[PDB]
């Protein structure tokens, strides 16, 4: 169909060139093909060695051109000049921030060609059929662990994958015996029956009223009895209540769409046992209500106050607001997902152009016009409603009218200059401004010059811009002495220091073959095997295995040894500074690419060695070890450092079993680590080795967020810099601080005297170690990298130490501030700020135009049942922002569900943060695919509706809903260990409907568990605002419950019977083949 043909020629491959996202690769020429086995685009180092490829189902946008960072990087540099049409980018990710990839081809016509194919490619795998996602899912899984397509995987190759993907194996032979060997051990047509059988014989035990009352169970283990087409219509017309299930027709079709087989597709379609239980989890089960998927045009003509818009504050960011990046990628994505408001703050520029980034702020700074130029690109892809686009202006005047003469230059007619209805008693609908962009200012006074009026913004309390001065200072760590660095805030008497902020953007020797010291001469020779002729006994080294190391009889030569016929032979290797060589072979440079270099060619005198061996005695000569310890020792030392992360190992008496002692608030908590012939594990987690262990946890959390990060010996005690030795002022919360939670200290500037240290400190120069005369034992020493910055820092504290606070009131009334311009001001036409009085509310002086913002602060005010009703009849005809204050430096949401029902709309959130929130914000929107514009039920465009009060709601129908959960399918996993899912239902809305029940826990089981019946009831009385949640937690041992996946869905578009959950991840992402089933009913009016 003239498609084939292109998908097979993308096939073949083709030579491009690479422009590597690290700086210090140097561009490169690779082969690149397409895969359709599994749907992927795979680049090789050469004709056919894979170097990782990439998932077309990942893909979120293919863009021609060269607008990327590795293009500006390099395009500086007069050598590999890209071309406007030879060079393209592909984005693909998961999360907020999407990886990119540069590439560059040599003609139109095949960058034309592969961009259409990608395109349909993405299109066709996107919407695919259950059964075909199920194959190229075994097949992905399959060749991934095969290096080769030979279709070759061994007993111990399927036992790992099957540890891999959360489902534990402790039957041994599990299951079947078909062949077991009696050269492909399991080809992919046995993985795939395999398979089945066990996704089928592991879920037996669910009880339904139909499956098995068909003269089912009768002990056939394929169950070769397929279900009648009659059973389906009438089972579809009984339970799932579909209606369309009356015409045979309809159903017929449905059996064929499902199935997509030719060879069934021409006698009487059916479904044998598994292929139906397969299809209750399928998305054609999904209990979410597809049809509501579209946007109906009817729901989009209210006046705009009453929809729930979209927003986002701070979107040039894309982490913590003091010293995160600002990129482009952040605007598109933010468009992309479905935001319709976003804010813009500038400041004065160098050569006339503003520069957006965070005021008085270590953010680095991006221009104007590619900011503009991104806007335009990607404001009208995901839908065709109104953006707002918000403006916080700093600049000169003069870089006032740049920025309008560039935004109506750039923007052309998608700007607006001219209201659609002057008359207009309320806002145009949303229908009326399609494609459109709307601008928001602080907006010119009737008079002249800069003027607001009030100007009496009175908050002025403490943050990141209203200080001294601010900035990065290092300071000493007690234990070991790095100098990590800290945030540094100067107000007005008072200094802030925060925690440890690491945020930011040999090989012979570490070799597994790599024993190390074995003896001395002969013990050498006999240990060689003592270390491996044990080792063995476990599976069998496949036709010998080998083992090298240094050589003992031979001074600065290395060893080999391997088994071969009841023999070890002993060899050497020739190391003549650099070609190392073993005895009349080819030389080689190093000793791994000459082991290397024997496992390539087929050495079967030419010898093959089989695969390495791990080693086990690696954390004895660590220092983190204690033969003999004590437990009341064990904390003694614990305690003693005072930092908290601390750690250490100790054995236990019993034989295989270690404790891991660490440090956590203030407190001591002891890990116990079972161990097995080649095997450790603290739980259902496997791993090869301690030191494994350590090295995995020495990078990735333990337990809470803490990281085992000192290790504990007497020498590091001795040399322990200070930990309050010989009152200090580490101090605790303080809550209202400029830091937010980030504040780990507080000091008083006037109490403090300053001394500069112009003396040898260790490994420092620029220091201005504060003291403290009226308390002895103190020296607050802090370090820098510039002298110049030294001295800026010590004579603003010196100011402050003799300021005598004289200002008129609390961080000044401001004064002359912009002058604010006329043309950037005469832009605006709708959503001009201006001061809130609470009289105007229901009043007939108020305009609809002005709008008000809320840092959350003032707003919570509003929100409560005093203030709940009047503060409703403002959002009927005006709009509200609300952001989050200016004290959450780590850009934590607040949860807008009482913001929501209280009627405001424009609630902006933080994309960048995967919280609770966020999530919710995305859920709500389901109803139009993300378009981003929701109507307000009508309950709430009543007279009489209380937010805070059940008996207002008058004659709403209330809801009873049973729901139970049978089992859950593909749960992804956690870290290392198998995760013990419970998966946790809860009621979301007013504060009188909110409830949470959770089930029990499984143990050791997350591919298909299933839950022991106990039918869950819920109440509802506002059924119309709700939201159902599923969350599928993990009961560690540690007793603490962390996030594996959550599925959100408002209630009114909800079927009934049997359905189908599928999951998400925590950025609102969808997994792939994970989902629940479960029995839901609902009883209106009972
Ligand atoms: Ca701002």
């Amino acid at each position: 169909a003239e498609v084939l043909h292109l998908c097979r020629s993308l096939e073949v491959g083709t030579v491009m060139t690479l422009f590597y996202s690290k700086k210090s690769q140097r561009p490169e020429r690779k082969t690149f093909q397409v895969k359709l086995e599994t749907r992927q685009i795979t680049w090789s180092r050469g004709a056919d060695k894979i170097e990782g490829s990439i998932d077309i189902r990942e893909i979120k946008e293919i863009r021609p051109g060269k607008t990327s960072r590795d293009f500006d990087r390099y395009q500086e540099d007069p050598a590999f000049r890209p071309d406007q049409s030879h060079c393209f980018v592909i984005l693909y990710g998961m999360e907020f921030r999407l990886k990119t990839l540069s590439l560059q081809a040599t003609s139109e016509d095949e960058v034309n060609m592969w961009i259409k194919g990608l395109t349909w490619l993405m299109e066709d795998t996107l919407q695919a059929a259950t059964p075909l996602q199920i194959e190229r899912w075994l097949r992905k899984q399959f060749y991934s662990v095969d290096r080769n397509r030979e279709d070759r995987i061994s007993a111990k190759d399927l036992k790992n994958m099957l540890s891999q993907v959360n489902y534990r194996v402790p039957n041994m032979r599990f299951l079947r015996e078909r062949l077991t060997d009696l050269s492909g051990d399991i080809t992919y047509g046995q993985f795939a029956q395999l398979y089945r059988s066990l996704m089928y014989s592991a879920q037996k035990t669910m009880d339904l009223p139909f499956l098995e009352t068909n003269t089912l169970r009768t002990g056939e283990r394929p169950e070769l009895c397929q279900v009648s087409l009659s059973e389906f219509q009438q089972f579809l017309l009984e339970y799932q209540g579909e209606l369309w299930a009356v015409d045979r027709l309809q159903v017929q079709e449905f059996m064929l769409s499902f199935l997509r087989d030719p060879l069934r597709e021409i006698e009487e379609p059916y479904f044998f046992l598994d292929e139906l239980v397969t299809f209750l989890f399928s998305k054609e089960n999904s209990v979410w209500n597809s049809q509501l998927d579209a946007v109906c045009p009817e729901t989009m003509n209210n006046p705009l106050s009453h929809y729930w818009i979209s927003s986002s504050a701070n979107t040039y960011l894309t982490g913590d607001q003091f010293s995160s990046e600002s990129s482009l990628e952040a605007y598109a994505r933010c468009l992309r997902m479905g935001c319709r408001c976003i804010e813009l703050d500038c400041w004065d520029g160098p050569d006339g152009m503003p520069v957006i980034y965070h005021g008085h702020t270590l953010t680095t700074k991006i221009k104007f016009s590619d900011v503009l130029h991104t806007i335009k690109e990607h404001a009208f892809v995901a839908s065709e409603y109104p953006v707002i686009l918000s403006i916080e202006d700093h600049c000169s005047i003069a870089q006032q009218r740049n920025m309008a003469q560039h935004f109506r230059k750039v923007l052309g007619d998608t700007l607006l200059t001219k209201p659609v209805d002057i008359a207009a008693d309320g806002l145009p609908s949303p229908n009326q401004l399609k494609r459109k962009i709307l601008i928001k200012h602080k907006k010119l006074a009737e008079g002249s010059a800069y003027e607001e009026v009030p100007t009496s913004v009175m908050y002025s309390e403490n943050d990141i811009s209203n200080s001294i001065k601010n900035g990065i200072l290092y300071l000493e760590d007690p234990v070991n002495h790095e100098w990590y660095p800290h945030y540094f805030v100067l107000t007005s008497s008072k200094i802030y220091y925060s925690e440890e902020t690491s945020s930011d953007q040999e090989l012979h020797s570490s070799e597994k073959w790599f024993h190390g010291k074995l003896g001395a001469g002969r013990d050498g020779r006999h240990i060689a095997e003592r270390l491996l002729t044990e080792y063995c006994i476990e599976t069998g080294a496949p036709d010998g295995s080998f083992l090298v190391r240094e050589s003992e009889t031979f001074v600065g030569d290395y060893t080999l040894s391997f088994w071969r016929n009841g023999k070890v032979q002993h060899c050497r290797i020739h190391s003549r500074q650099p070609k190392f060589f073993l005895t009349d072979n080819l030389v080689f440079d190093s000793l791994y690419d000459l082991i290397t270099h024997y496992q390539q060619v087929p050495l079967r005198f030419e010898m093959r060695l089989s695969e390495p061996v791990p080693q086990t005695n690696a954390h004895e000569s660590k220092e983190w070890y204690h033969a003999s310890l004590t437990r009341a020792q064990a904390e003694h030392m614990l305690m003693r450092v005072p930092r908290d992360g601390a750690f250490l190992v100790r054995k236990r008496n019993e034989p295989n079993s270690y404790a891991i002692s660490f440090r956590a608030e203030g407190k001591i908590k002891h890990c116990r680590v079972q161990q097995e012939g080649q095997t450790v594990m603290l739980g259902n987690s496997e791993f090869d080795s301690l030191v494994d262990l350590i090295s995995y946890y020495e990078k990735h959390p333990l337990y809470r967020k803490m990281k085992l990060r000192y290790p504990i010996n007497e020498e590091a005690l001795e040399k322990i810099g200070t930990a309050e030795p010989d009152e200090p002022e580490r101090e605790h919360l303080d809550e209202n601080s400029p830091l937010g939670d980030l504040l780990r200290g507080v000091l008083d500037v006037p109490a403090c005297q300053i001394a500069i240290r112009p003396e040898g400190k260790n490994n420092r120069l620029f220091v201005f170690s504060i003291s403290m005369p009226s308390v002895a034992q103190w020296s607050l020493d802090v370090a820098a990298d510039s002298q110049e910055e030294l001295q800026d820092w010590v004579k603003k504290i010196r100011e402050v130490a003799q300021t005598a606070d004289a200002r008129l009131t609390e961080g000044k009334m401001m004064e002359r501030r912009k002058k604010i311009a006329l043309e950037l001001s005469e832009l605006v036409v709708y959503c001009r700020p201006v001061p809130f009085d609470e009289e105007k509310i229901g009043t007939e002086r108020a305009c609809y135009r002005d709008m008000s913002s809320f840092p959350e602060t003032k707003a919570e005010k509003y929100v409560n049942k005093a203030k709940g009703k009047k503060f409703l009849q403002y959002n009927r005809l005006q709009l509200s922002r609300i952001y989050p204050k200016g004290q959450r430096l780590d850009s934590s949401n607040y949860d807008p569900l009482p913001m929501w029902i209280c009627g405001s709309q424009l609630v902006a959130l933080n994309f960048q943060t995967p919280d609770k929130p966020m999530q919710m914000n995305q859920a709500l929107f389901m109803a139009g695919g993300h378009c981003g514009y929701v109507l307000q039920p009508s309950t709430m465009r009543d007279e009489a509706f209380d937010p805070f009060d059940k008996s207002s709601l008058r004659g709403l129908e209330p809801c009873v809903i049973c729901i139970e959960v049978l089992g859950a399918r593909h749960l992804p996993k956690n870290g290392r260990g198998i995760v013990c899912p419970f998966v946790e239902i809860e009621v979301a809305g007013a504060e009188y409907d909110s409830t949470k029940q959770k089930t029990e826990f499984v143990v050791d089981n997350g591919l298909n568990p299933v839950w022991p019946a106990k039918p869950f009831h819920f109440q509802i009385s506002n059924p119309e605002f709700a939201f159902l949640r599923f969350v599928v937690y993990e009961e560690d041992m540690f007793s603490d419950q962390n996030f594996l996946a959550q599925a959100t869905f408002p209630v009114k578009g909800l079927k009934t019977g049997y359905r189908a959950v599928p999951l998400k991840n925590n950025y609102s992402e969808d997994l792939e083949l994970a989902s629940l089933l479960i029995k839901i009913d609902i009883f209106p009016a009972k």
